[PDB]
């Protein structure tokens, strides 16, 4: 990597700082998903290994008021973590203080302290979220002049659990995950092996028109799906019966595909229904045009056939955006053809990019045959816009 690594910096008998991912869903003070902890363990074991001293940071929820701490502790998370270590974690249930110091003060090589919520400063003036300068100095100065971002999911925002540690320590580095998502979703795509085939999908285009105008520079090809293909559509003057539309970006829709030089690959076909839900009938367009009284719900077979062709021989393919209303069993199909057509490349570097995307690879089996499905949501979508993410600005060149 261009930017240090932990692997670059010497840990044994220091305090290292770790902003981490530990924002996990909780029903009743109870984690009900652990995803993101054991997604965290690579670079935690690895610091204990080291024998560094590790000092974890995050987020959990939204915090506005002092009746919002209630519920967002992370006291259950640090007890999850000590299981799945097997040692103790350490946590004081403060985010600054006296006694958090001399907590850290005490921790042996290879030992784990748990931080509070870190938005729980944000209750006086969100200070973690709006990334004050005093609270970035504080929990930098915590330390012993390293830091390691781990979270990838808020590199897009400047708070002081990420930029401002990060101002106040001489390294910054990336820990294992954070690596592999920039590896992925920034250096796969900025230096990509060939044919490089994006595949948009999803709802609306409204959302996507940053990704769609840097992929339309850095790909070779863009695959258009979902609900995004009425848009488009409709800015050609095409009949898109009651289909998801959004008439406020026909205008940016039109200036792409005359921009894309024929690099914008548009569905040619349909599976239409009468109706959203409660349909009683269901079939395929002869074309592009979909019928008045019905509306598109999934790419239609020939779609899925030229799709299939278009991805003969790619060496990298990202993707986000489902090509169907994939919630529904009837417009499956589009999407499990793409994902079988991508994943069957030999040799294919395959990446997802969004969240209902990943779960429809996992629900329908085809996961494990991806190289990578990335969990940044905000931030993979802002790293594919081509932007420069102000987390990763805070981290040291190698
Ligand atoms: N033809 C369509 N008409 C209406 N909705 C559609 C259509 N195709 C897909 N969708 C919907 O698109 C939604 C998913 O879009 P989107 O949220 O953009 O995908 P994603 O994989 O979650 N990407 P992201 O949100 O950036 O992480 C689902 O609710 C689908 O039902
Ligand atoms: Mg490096
Ligand atoms: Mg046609
Ligand atoms: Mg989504
Ligand atoms: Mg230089």
């Amino acid at each position: 990597m261009a930017k240090l690594t932990v692997k670059d910096v010497d840990l044994k008998g220091k305090k290292v700082l770790v902003r981490v991912d530990f924002n996990v869903p909780l029903k009743d003070g109870v984690i009900t998903n652990d995803n993101r902890i054991t997604a965290a363990l690579p670079t935690i074991k690895y610091i204990i290994e080291q024998g560094g001293r590790a000092i974890l940071f995050s987020h959990l929820g939204r915090v506005k008021e002092e009746s919002d701490k209630a519920g967002k502790s992370l006291a259950p998370v640090a007890a999850d973590l000590a299981a799945k270590l097997g040692q103790d974690v350490v946590f004081p249930g403060v985010t600054r203080g006296a006694e958090l110091e001399a907590a850290i003060n005490a921790l042996e090589d290879g030992q784990v302290l748990l931080v509070e919520n870190t938005r729980y400063e944000d209750v006086d003036g969100k200070k973690e979220s709006k990334n004050d300068p005093e609270l970035g100095k504080y929990w930098a100065s915590l330390g012993d002049g390293i830091f390691v971002n781990d979270a990838f999911g808020t590199a897009h925002r400047a708070h002081a659990s990420n930029v401002g540690i990060s101002a106040n320590v001489e390294k910054a580095v990336a820990g294992f995950l954070l690596e592999n998502e920039i590896a992925y979703i920034q250096e796969a795509v900025e230096t990509p092996e060939r044919p490089f085939v994006a595949i948009l999908g999803g709802s609306k285009v409204s959302d996507k028109i940053g990704v769609i105008e840097n992929l339309l520079e850095k790909a070779d090809k863009v695959l258009i799906g979902g609900g995004m293909t009425y848009t488009f559509y409709k800015a050609q003057g095409i009949e898109i019966g009651n289909s998801l539309v959004e008439e406020d970006k026909l205008d940016v829709a039109k200036a792409l595909l005359e921009k894309a030089n024929g690099k914008l690959i548009l569905p040619v076909d349909s599976k239409e229904a009468n109706a959203f839900a409660g349909y009683t009938e269901v079939r395929d367009t002869e074309g592009e045009a979909v019928s008045e009284g019905f509306l598109g719900l999934d790419i239609g077979p020939k779609s899925i056939a030229k799709f299939d062709e278009a991805l003969t021989g790619a060496k990298t393919v990202v993707w986000n955006g489902p090509m169907g209303v994939f919630e529904n069993p009837d417009f499956q199909a589009g999407t499990i053809g793409v994902m079988d057509a991508i994943v069957k490349q030999p040799g294919v570097k395959s990446i997802i990019g969004g969240g209902d995307s990943a779960a429809a690879a996992i629900n329908l089996g085809r996961a494990d045959k991806f190289s990578w499905i990335s969990t940044g949501g905000g931030a993979s979508m802002e790293l594919l816009e081509g932007k420069v993410l102000p987390g990763l600005a805070a981290l040291t060149e190698k």
